[PDB]
Order: C-alpha cells, then structure tokens, then sequence
C-alpha cells in the first residue's frame, strides 16, 4: 500500500503546518507504509516543510525522487532526480500572454506579483511567499470571480489547462495529479508494494488524483466527487480518520 | 502667457513622441512663451523625456521648479526644488491596504507589480516601466470592471480621491491639476506673464486644467466639454493648430 496526499487543507492545518496530522503520519511511518505528497505547491515550499522525496509538485508537473532510488529516470540536482512532465513555466507564462491578448483583460499570475503582494494575497510570511515564487511548470492565476469563465475559455482557446486547488486557479500544460501518481508507481522499486495505492485530497486538482488510485477518499468541505469516499471532518481530522477507520483494517 | 499642456495624446503622439508639434515647440520658445507639462507621469518618465522643469507630475501631486527658480518655495532636491501638495506615496499604499480591508477584496495597483508586468499591461518597455514604477504621490490601480464601484467606495472611505487617467485608475490625497497649476501660477517671477495662461488637454481628465487656465483647448477624441474650444484633427496635430489659431497671433 502507498498512501498519496494532497498537502493544503488535508494533511496541512489552516495556517500551514503539520502539526494536527503528525500522529496519524506517525502510524503508517511506524507500519511502514509510504506516504507521498502531491501538491500544487514549489519544491522549494515542500523542502521547507521539511518533507523528504519522493514527492510531486505543482498539481504533477514535477516527480523529486532521491538520488539513489533504484529505478533510473530524470536527471540529477545534487540530492535529486527530477522526472518533468509538464511545459516548463517559462513557455506557461509565454502562452498566458497569447490568452491576455484573447480576453482584452490583464491575467495576472504570482509571476506578476511581487512577493510582498503574494505575502498579502495568500496570508504567507513574505518569505514563505518568495518560495511560492519560485514556480518550476505550472503558473497560479489571481482572477476576479466575475472574469472566470472568460479567463477560462481564453486558457483553453490557446492550448493551456486549468484546474482550481482551493483558492486560485492554476494554469499549466501536462501537469496532472493522476498522471504524476501513475508514473511514480510505474517507477516503484517494489511492485507488491506499489499494487495498492490509497489517495487522499480536498479539491478540484485532487479529482485526477481520485481516477488514479485504488481508494480514494475526500477530506473537503463539500459533498465528494461522484462514488469517493468521504470523512465526517475535513482536513487533517479527516485525514486521522480515514487512516483509522479505512486504513488500519485493510492493513491488519 | 504660459502654455500648460497634458503630455499623452496631446504633445505626445501615439509612437511616443511628438513629430507636428516639434516646430510648434520651436516657435514658441522663438517667442519666448514658456511651456509647461502637466502630466500623470512621474518625474522620472518626464526627464527621459528630456524635458526642463518647470513641469508638474503625477496629476499635480508634485511642482518641479529648477534649484534657482527666482521664487524661493518648495524643498530643494539636487538640481529641483520640489514642492510637493499630495500625499506621499507611501501614505497612499497604507491607506490602500485600509481599502483592501473594508472592500474585502484585493486591491492591485503598480506598486505590487513587476517591471515586467507594468510594461505588458501598459505597452511600454520595462526600463519605461521601471520609470513609470517610480511614483511618489499617486498609485494606479489595475481594477476589474465589475468590483470597480466597491472598490471606490472604499476608497473613498479611507480618505482617498480617485481619477481615471484613460486606461486605469489612478488613487491619490490631494493630486489635482487644477490646484498646482493655480500654485506655479501664484509662483510665477513674472506675475504679468502668468496672467494670460493656456491650457491644452486630453480626455476629461484634464477638465480641471481647464477649469484653473484662462484659455482651454481640446484635443481629444470625444466631444469637448462645455466652455472648451477644439480642434479638427487631435494629438500635436490639434496643439500644431490650436497654438497657430489661437496663440501665434498675440
Ligand atoms: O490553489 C491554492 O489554493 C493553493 C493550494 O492548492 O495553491 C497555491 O496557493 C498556495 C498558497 O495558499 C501556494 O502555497 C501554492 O504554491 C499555490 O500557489
Ligand atoms: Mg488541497
């Protein structure tokens, strides 16, 4: 059994830290169960967190394994190997001009901002904002309600995807949470292992992650996505839950 | 006479420069008639520009005079002397987050934006931006259509005026055109020569350089506003014609 989960508002309290679901983590750590972050955050922002490859990024645009995992793939950062599978941000943010000039109306992203704006959008210390910043493939949008269907249409008039993690929109081409999962477990070292796989998520980003795994469960705030189990808490209560209530059992 | 003149669309054609009005210039500096920018622009976009103060910038938050201006007023700041009559920049932004906080919704202006991202929304180049970026009395912000009147509401309520500069809006304390062009006026060596003065402009946002000058011209698109005179064709096309219709002969 893996266990994959989405980081802001299942495994990550309100502010931003692990501290509510450190017991539950503590359980599959003890059972041996691996357990791997997918998330719309920066690799810079995982690192911060303290959390250890493997490990993907920015709603599946980037696979961080170790240097040492024993399946060859993605080539080398120092204590890394990176397996991209998105456009890089560079040609994102290239394509987002072509879709401003669509829509007649500025589309502003984190690339626009400067880090003290992104610091008062996102409620984040202006340094954990410049590691917000630091965007590798997908690029997040900061829409007016009113413009969102417009915006939208212009996304994909000019080949971009979009997809929505809570709170902002994200813009990308080829980064998907469930495409990600499935490459990760095709590169596991130990099949058996790999057999099973649970998913754990809170948002529109986490419904690819849904289709990809074997048990899917919903720690958001609304009703689950069609046929996903879901917990009678959300966020990091949820996520207790589910590992004690449907976890454990299929364990023992 | 002093010639007080908006800058975009007026002495400035759509490139950036000012082809038809360059001998129109000319012949008034001929005739010794001083000419002065009155402008949305920072100081900084203005001396790019090449341009000799006196001029006023950012919709009359600040009066630039030359160090030795025979008027002894404003704080002296390397080769200037700086009257300011608008709140600082800084007071604006703080206020702005006041804003933010009773709209409950974000408002974005130049100051949270990148070079890059100002000369993308604005058509310019980013040294240009960077230049545009240097403000010290007013903010423009980039707002959306339909939050616009919640957002001005707002700003009202924290203190703030607001204008539209033609793309954007523009939030500020005390920035108003008419009221520095009455002060350069009162600041004038030559009280005599600064009793006949022109005003020429773009837009409705000029409508209170209008209202502080004794001859109003206009140069814009639209329909002039009631007491203004106009031209046929518009930009230093219109400033070209207006200063050999209505200026030249005195
Ligand atoms: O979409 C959002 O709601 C969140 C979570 O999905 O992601 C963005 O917003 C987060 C801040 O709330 C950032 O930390 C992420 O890097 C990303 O920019
Ligand atoms: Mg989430």
């Amino acid at each position: 059994m893996i266990v994959f989960t989405d980081l802001d508002g299942t495994l990550l309290d309100e502010r931003g830290e692990l501290g509510p679901a450190r017991e539950a983590l503590e359980r599959l750590r003890a059972l041996g169960v691996p357990v791997v972050p997918v998330t719309a955050k920066t690799r810079k922002e995982v690192e911060a967190l303290g959390l250890e490859p493997p490990f993907i990024v920015e709603n599946g645009g980037g696979l961080y394994l170790p240097r040492d995992w024993p399946v060859r793939a993605g080539r080398p950062k120092g204590g890394y190997r990176v397996v991209s599978l998105a456009w890089p941000y560079r040609k994102v943010r290239a394509r987002l001009r072509e879709a401003e000039a669509l829509a007649g109306r500025p589309i502003l992203g984190y690339g626009d901002l400067t880090a003290e704006a992104v610091a008062r959008l996102t409620g984040l210390s202006r340094e954990a904002a410049r590691r917000a910043k630091a965007r590798e493939y997908d690029e997040t949008l900061v829409l007016c309600p009113e413009e969102v269907e417009a915006v939208l249409e212009a996304l994909e008039a000019v080949g971009l995807e979009w997809t929505h993690g809570g709170r902002f929109y994200h813009a990308a081409k080829g980064a998907d949470k469930g495409r990600a999962v499935a490459r990760l477990r095709a590169l596991w070292p130990d099949p058996e292992e790999a057999r099973f796989a649970v998913g754990l998520g809170d948002s529109l980003n986490d419904l690819p992650l849904f289709r990809a795994v074997d048990l899917a469960v919903y720690v958001g705030r609304g009703d689950p996505p069609e046929g996903v189990l879901a917990t009678p808490a959300p966020g990091p209560e949820g996520f207790r839950y589910a590992v004690e209530r449907y976890l454990l059992p299929r364990l023992s």
